């Protein structure tokens, strides 16, 4: 009556983040008297009793400094729903995590058959921009610069443009994510980049002005 469905092994590049689909079964004696259904997600071989949750829908339980913010637990837990939201990754994520319910005197239990492997890489995937692709003299257009599977979990991406092409306008509105400029013909070739630090992922493009 005790079981819980969620896969084995997950991965995540550092810095990125990823959702982990969790669900998960108990027994209810389903009458009137309804206590509160609490849930926790620990670290591997923590005692629920005396350790901080990486994740928890108790108000009262503290969770680890660590984890907060980046461990969610998303979707509706009183729906069966134990799915982990994990942003912002740390190669120091990287283990095993149980999943635990408790809902008055008699639903206690560890789903201890199905531990959660998350496990951090490092971060290859590196930045996006994106655009209409005018690439038009004389005339302004906006560039959308972005990093693939990231959360606005930890602390927000630094943006910062580099390039020839950059001259001709303010140092100052070269740290937004999004950006204009009124394209030269000197600027048509011309190497720009935007960096990106969670308060090394560069993308450099050659402009096509035409
Ligand atoms: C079965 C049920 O209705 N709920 C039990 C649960 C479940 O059997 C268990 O959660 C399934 O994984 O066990 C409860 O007691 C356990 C709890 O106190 C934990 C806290 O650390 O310890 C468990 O025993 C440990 C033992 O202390 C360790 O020395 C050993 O290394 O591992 C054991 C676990 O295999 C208790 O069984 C619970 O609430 O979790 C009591 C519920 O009634």
């Amino acid at each position: 009556v005790y079981e819980l469905q969620v896969q084995k092994s997950v991965t995540v590049q550092e810095g990125l983040c990823v959702l982990v689909p969790c669900s998960f079964s108990y027994p209810w004696r389903s009458w009137y008297s309804s206590p509160p259904l609490y849930v926790y997600w620990f670290r591997d071989g923590e005692i629920p009793y005396y350790a901080e949750v990486v994740a928890t829908n108790n108000p009262d339980r503290r969770v680890k400094p660590e984890t907060q913010g980046r461990f969610r637990l998303l979707g509706d837990v009183q729906k069966k729903n134990c799915s982990l939201s994990i942003g912002d990754a740390r190669m120091e994520d990287t283990g095993s995590y149980f999943f635990r319910v408790e809902r008055g005197r008699d639903v206690k239990y560890s789903y201890q058959q199905n531990k959660l492997n998350l496990e951090v890489t490092a971060l290859i995937e590196k930045p996006d921009i994106h655009f209409l692709e005018p690439l038009e003299s004389g005339r302004p257009t906006r560039l959308s610069c972005s990093l693939p599977g990231s959360c606005e979990a930890g602390p927000p991406l630094t943006f910062s443009w580099t390039g020839n092409a950059l001259s001709p306008l303010d140092p100052e509105t070269t740290r937004s994510s999004e950006l204009t400029l009124t394209p030269r013909p000197e600027d048509h070739g011309t190497n720009l980049t935007c960096q990106m630090k969670r308060q090394t992922t560069e993308r450099t493009v050659q402009l096509n002005v035409s």
